[PDB]
């Protein structure tokens, strides 16, 4: 168990090119052990960084010495982690007699158990598909929602980055929501009558197990590198889309390490192979946290893609639908514009492969809790996200290609 007693999350706002260059260096300095929750991008944009207790003063002094403005966003990370653990075990005890509570975080085993129950209770609509195994030999199980036939499909995944807990939780709630509304809501009914939906709730099972058992801040896979005492690759920088280019690190010990080669991670290779074998995937949506962003390609290059106008229109519609429920605001745009240049991303590969409707969601919140989003926000997050997902799915249904 890794503790974060005293760790602080600072919000920094570089105002010029030099301050950014300074922050990028810090981020690149693996030995300082800083954890950038939100990397520096362009002047005027905030960056969030978790600084280990021992280095808090030294980092603050350096910041001030460079005249870099900052503020304490989270006073003590351990405070949040303790509440998370407490609420999690409380729920676990209540589930011993009660029903599965979707408004709570669960273990990988509990998630799998629930996926089997879902298939068991609705055999004519839901089935489990195994697409491979993770590095540590865990099955990559996908839920296939279908009414039958050889239909085109919509791909939806969550949890590629281990610590983004609200994503796996949101994906499981979504699976229950589809089966609950099918045959009731005319929209979800028509979408399913026209397409199959493949949902992968835990895209990085090894990293997830590790974040719950050893380090809550882990984000990468758990693969073993030949010739490095460092572990893992950033699964969202491992795809064949401008692989190895700017916006990724070649340092095995970096949390942004791209891996030895494109598709080197079995978790990623499994997805790529499933998609190539299927041959009729029409939409590819990936869930992450946090920042409240709805993006489309590209991330590896910053030029507008062919379908810019349509994708922009679709994402805007989805963002407005999601906003209606609780007033949550999302930034919309191509990856490079919204965040910055990042290579080897999944939606860039899917789009280049020919899947036009490729989108990535960065869920709640904007920094107050970050990855440690309180369980009470899981339901509000899943409900409003469903509105955005449905809007995209309706468009795919209505626009065959
Ligand atoms: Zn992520």
């Amino acid at each position: 168990l890794e503790t974060f007693v005293g760790d602080q999350v600072l919000e920094i706002v570089p105002s010029n090119e030099e301050q950014i260059k300074n922050l990028l260096q810090l981020e690149a300095q693996e030995h300082l052990q800083l954890d950038f929750w939100k990397s520096p991008t362009t002047p005027g944009e905030t960056a969030h960084v978790r600084v280990p207790f021992v280095n808090v003063q030294a980092v603050k002094v350096f910041l001030e010495s460079q005249g870099i403005a900052y503020s304490i966003m989270i006073e003590d990370v351990q405070v949040l982690l303790d509440k998370e653990n407490e609420e999690m075990l409380f729920n676990r005890r209540r589930e011993r007699s009660g029903n599965f509570n979707f408004g709570a975080y669960h273990t990988l085993e509990e998630i799998s158990q629930e996926m089997d129950n879902l298939v068991a209770e609705h055999p004519g609509l839901v089935s489990k598909v195994n697409i491979g195994s993770s590095f540590e030999n865990r099955p990559m199980n996908v839920l296939k929602f279908s009414t039958g036939g050889d239909k085109p499909a919509i791909w939806l995944d969550a949890g590629i980055h281990a610590r983004e807990w609200v994503t796996q939780a949101t994906a499981l709630w979504t699976a229950n929501k589809i089966v609950s509304d099918y045959g009731k809501d005319p929209s979800i009914t028509s979408i399913l009558d026209a397409l199959d939906i493949f949902l992968l709730p835990v895209t990085n099972p090894d990293g997830y197990v590790f974040s719950q058992t050893k380090n809550r801040m882990w984000r990468k896979t758990r693969s073993k590198v030949s010739g490095s005492l460092c572990v893992g690759v950033d699964p969202n920088r491992n795809w064949d889309a401008g692989f190895g280019g700017p916006g990724a690190s070649s340092n095995p010990c970096s949390d942004s390490y791209h891996g030895p080669s494109a598709n080197s991670e079995v978790e990623v290779k499994s997805i790529v192979d499933f998609i190539k074998s299927h041959g009729k995937v029409k939409a590819f949506i990936i869930l992450h946290s946090y920042s409240q962003l709805l993006m489309f390609p590209y991330g590896y290059k910053c030029t507008k893609l062919d379908d810019f106008d349509e994708l922009s229109e679709v994402a805007q519609k989805a963002a407005q639908s999601l906003r209606s429920l609780h007033g949550t605001k999302y930034k919309v745009g191509p990856i490079c514009s919204v965040i910055y240049q990042a290579s080897g991303g999944s939606i860039d590969w899917s789009y280049d492969y020919g899947i036009k409707y490729s989108f990535a969601f960065e869920l709640r919140d904007t920094g107050r809790y970050g990855f440690l989003l309180p369980a009470r926000q899981i339901l509000p997050t899943a409900e409003e996200t469903w509105l955005g997902l449905k809007a995209i799915m309706e468009h795919v249904r209505d626009h065959p290609y």
